[PDB]
């Protein structure tokens, strides 16, 4: 039960995240 397609698993703050956490991927 990880992190979702929404939210990517950082190691800075060792967590789920939006991914990216930006506007447009590239």
């Amino acid at each position: 039960t990880p992190c979702v397609p929404a939210e990517c698993f950082d190691l800075l703050v060792r967590h789920c995240v939006a991914c990216g956490l930006l506007r447009t991927p590239r």
